[PDB]
């Protein structure tokens, strides 16, 4: 190339064209998401609630870990009976998109991912730099932060560019 | 990029690496860990899997074919042309993830022949390429082109070099077309 391009670059804009794009584009045009209630063990689902969505739309909550070699653990962690997983079939892909919402006896306070594209960011680090480079003066953590405040920034960079109102929150925990 | 923090990398590097780690080596450990693949046969008009017949996956594992079209810019095209009848949609629960792995089925009567996947993940590819140049560079010299092609050579070498410092499966092959 021509450009520097950090690892987490190229991953935003995918995030943002093959993930967060389509679910707005789902909303704007099937105005209802599917709710998986009860799930035989093949992990099928069973019993699923159609819900209406609406101009007011959930706010889509990217949360990310500072530990982001912990990310793979915390996308099987936050999976609690207080959050309930959802799909939308959208005609962009042969399968659904699957999320994680919060709901209130009937109210879908929000709708949260974890990015795992993110994780590839922390492996790319692993695998460009020395084991002894990253163990060195904190250099890894610093790299780790580089990585998603990059992230943070493409996806600010891609809503700005498509002169889109947000739609998302991005919280580091 | 090295010994400072002026690291570069092509876009497609990190986006092979997600795609090995984050699907391929999935895929192979849900394989490994004895879970077997579900075929969707029957489908309601919303398109929900109606009938799924459970297949049992044996140690010589089926090849996992990667095609990606020369042609990057209509791979999101392509993901919905080869959805037909001589190819079946199947799903593996896989504990990696909280929802399962979509691929699509080659099937001769019962047996399977091969999964077949298209790497939506490489379009960010063309993406970053269309953000990063002016219109005026990418028609001047064909290079659109040129970075296109280069992007998807660097997207199946990364995933060569990735298995090379883990274990040669050689579970999938890598065609363009
Ligand atoms: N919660 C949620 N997030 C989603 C969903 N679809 C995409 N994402 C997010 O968006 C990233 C980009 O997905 P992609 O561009 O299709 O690029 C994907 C795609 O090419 C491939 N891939 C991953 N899972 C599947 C799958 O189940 N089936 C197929 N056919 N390909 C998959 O691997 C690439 C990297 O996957 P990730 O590292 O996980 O990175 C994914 C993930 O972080 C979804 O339904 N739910």
């Amino acid at each position: 190339f021509n450009y520097t391009v950090l690892p987490s670059t190229s991953l935003a804009v995918g995030y943002y064209y093959n993930f967060l794009r389509e679910i707005l584009e789902a909303f704007n045009n099937q105005k209802s998401i599917q709710i998986i209630l009860e799930r035989d063990r093949t992990g099928k689902p069973t019993k699923t609630i159609d819900y209406e969505i609406k101009k007011p739309y959930p706010t889509i909550e990217i949360r990310v870990p500072q530990n982001l070699a912990s990310l793979k653990k915390e996308v099987l962690t936050w999976n609690t009976s207080e959050y309930k997983q959802i799909f939308i079939n959208a005609a962009s892909r042969t399968y659904p998109f699957f999320l994680q919402g919060e709901f209130k006896e009937d109210q879908i306070l929000s709708i949260f991912d974890i990015p795992t594209t993110l994780y590839a960011s922390y492996l790319t680090i692993k695998e460009l730099f020395t084991d002894s480079f990253l163990k060195t003066q904190n250099n890894e953590r610093k790299l780790i932060n580089k990585e998603i405040r990059n992230f943070e920034r493409t996806l600010s960079k891609l809503i700005d560019d498509t002169i889109e109102e947000k739609f998302y929150k991005f919280t580091i925990y």
